[PDB]
């Protein structure tokens, strides 16, 4: 018995062929079940025939006679049917409101997630569909893990290089950070875990999250973990007020934090704000100076990845006392300089998924683009907060959609919070950008922030731009471009200075063969996302969709602080590029 998920009407049914089973009341079930392939019914019992040797599980065939359900074949002389009056039969019956469209519903249980309209349709829907789209994709998504095949250690060639078999029947999944296995040791009964791994192209190399003298017989699996139902909506109701309300700002505050302190007020007259923070702006510095800026109040520091929730601890090293601080961790290193597991410690750092149930004055959501709307609803059950500040930058990366492959993810469509900065604009905007060289402001100004990002730094005159196309090879799952990454091995020879820089492509496979004839450190624009190189060296490899992202393509020339050499391949951004062209050698 629960809340529908269309009507709210209060059910005892539910659907059992939408993975998630949502309750859904006789009206919104039937109007489900008879416009769709759906026809499993699920209640205190199955809405199965309990006839020997009878298959019938379409309740549009099902009677109920006695107390137990039966087919046309199998049914007694006294039977009513279960689907019929346009409601299915269930407790409740006479508490049925219905609704004017179910075809919204419909879609979102019915889609198979591979495309982007699917997304569209999940962020735009009633609030309670956010919420039941979110956990359908991810239970979807956690399933499709499942398909891939096992990879088993054939051989040992060394460290850090194996040999791998593979399973039969089913697919492999591709070999880059986005995919990180797990390990296992074949013991007596069963299986016992050995670390997380990632692997790339040679045999495969490994990255492994312990280091271990692995064997011949282990094996790697994705791991996918539970989908818990989703209670509280991604976003609260919004709340303006006219005073600062539960918080108390300090009289004396540093210059350090000194031009903040209007939007730190403009945080405490909102139930919720949000910041948008371009490459450069000082998105955790603003969000440590807030602590200062009310000194007593307690502030739960969240996001999704350890990495941006660590990143939150560095600064507050930096500026906040360390006994009033705690890390959160559930039983991947991480930062460990903090008392670790205290709920009730002032300042709390945790991860979105190891989310203590607690209270709080103030709650920050870091580099929001990567969030979903899953992720959104975990933090407003998990925290409740008199204000919720959201900081991030839809112009960035966003989580990576495993399924998605038709069509392009826009920025509004991300999650809610995204949703909300794309069209009625973000609460706040830092809009100085103090790492960057002018030549790279000035473009990614224009390019996703309306020309309203001002570069701090100079021109470096040390930003290039060339249009070179040459040959594309494609493997398994990736792009490769090696007369690109050649165009950089003869100007690395007429510029020995450039040799400090870090070479960034959208492709891991472009990087691996990068690594091998440059010797540059590697990063992919995705995992390139939060850190500040000196010289950056980008290959566009190709001109597909992906490679011409503009939330990618604005990750990729923003990682710069001195100098970038951009060998492009899409005439679009390359005119984009305001940068000193070089001819083709
Ligand atoms: C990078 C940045 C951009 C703009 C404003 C401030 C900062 N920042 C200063 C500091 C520090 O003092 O540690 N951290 N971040
Ligand atoms: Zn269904
Ligand atoms: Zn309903
Ligand atoms: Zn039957």
């Amino acid at each position: 018995v629960g809340a529908c998920v269309l009507c709210n009407s209060q059910t005892s049914l539910r659907c059992g062929a939408c993975i998630r089973r949502p309750f859904l009341c006789c009206k919104c079930c039937y109007d489900h079940v008879i416009s769709t392939s759906h026809k499993l019914v699920l209640s205190v019992n199955p809405y199965v025939c309990n006839a020997p040797g009878c298959d019938v599980t379409d309740v549009t065939q099902l009677y109920l006679g006695g107390m137990s359900y039966y087919c046309k074949s199998h049914k007694p002389p006294i039977s009513f049917p279960l689907c019929a009056n346009g409601q299915v039969f269930g407790l409740y019956k006479n508490t049925c409101v219905g609704s004017d469209n179910v075809t919204d519903f419909n879609a979102i249980a019915t889609c198979d997630w591979t495309n982007a309209g699917d997304y569209i349709l999940a962020n735009t829907c009633t609030e309670r569909l956010k919420l039941f789209a979110a956990e359908t994709l991810k239970a979807t998504e956690e399933t499709f893990k499942l398909s891939y095949g096992i990879a088993t250690v054939r051989e040992v060639l060394s460290d850090r290089e194996l040999h791998l078999s593979w399973e039969v029947g089913k697919p492999r999944p591709p070999l880059n950070r986005n995919y990180v296995f797990t390990g296992y040791r074949v013991t007596k009964n069963s299986k016992v875990q050995i670390g997380e791994y990632t692997f790339e192209k040679g045999a495969v190399v490994y990255r492994g999250t312990t280091t271990y003298k692995l064997n011949v017989g282990d094996y790697f699996v994705l791991t996918s973990h539970t989908v818990m139902p989703l209670s509280a909506p991604t976003l609260v109701p919004q709340e303006h007020y006219v005073r600062i309300t539960g918080l108390y700002p300090t009289l004396n505050i540093s210059d350090e934090f000194s031009s903040n302190v209007a939007n730190y007020q403009k945080v405490g007259m909102q139930k919720y704000s949000t910041l948008q923070g371009p490459p450069g702006t000082g998105k955790s510095h603003f969000a440590i100076g807030l602590a200062l800026y009310y000194p007593s109040a307690r502030i739960v520091y969240t996001a999704c990845s350890h990495a941006a929730v660590d990143a939150l601890c560095e600064k507050a090293l930096k500026y906040l006392p360390i006994d009033k601080c705690s890390r959160i961790i559930p039983a991947v290193e991480c930062f460990d300089k903090f008392k670790v597991n205290s709920t009730l410690e002032q300042y709390v750092f945790c991860t979105v998924n190891a989310l203590p149930e607690t209270t709080a004055d103030i709650v920050v959501f870091d580099e929001i683009s990567m969030a979903t709307n899953y992720d959104l609803s975990v933090v407003n059950a998990r925290l409740r907060a008199k204000h919720y500040v959201y900081i991030g930058d839809p112009a960035q990366l966003p989580a990576p959609r495993t399924l998605l492959t038709k069509g392009t993810l826009e920025p509004e469509y991300f999650n809610s919070v995204c949703r909300l900065m794309k069209t009625i604009g973000p609460d706040m905007f830092l809009g100085t950008c103090r790492r960057c060289p002018a030549e790279i402001v000035d473009t990614v100004s224009a390019l996703v922030y309306d020309n309203k990002l001002k570069a701090h730094k100079d021109k470096s005159a040390q930003c290039f731009k060339m249009f070179y196309k040459g040959v594309i090879t494609h493997d398994v799952s990736s792009a490769i471009n090696r007369p690109q990454i050649g165009v950089v091995r003869e100007f690395l020879t007429r510029n020995p200075a450039w040799r400090k820089a870090v070479f960034i492509s959208p492709y891991n496979s472009q990087n691996a063969v990068a690594s091998k004839i440059l010797g540059l450190p590697t990063q992919t624009v995705d995992s390139s996302q939060g850190s500040e190189y000196d010289y950056v060296i980008f290959t566009q490899t190709t001109e597909t969709a992906h490679s011409c992202n503009v939330n990618r393509f604005n990750v990729a020339i923003t990682r710069a602080k001195v100098g970038i050499l951009c060998i492009m391949s899409d005439r679009d951004l390359y005119d984009k590029l305001q940068f000193t062209s070089l001819e083709i050698p």
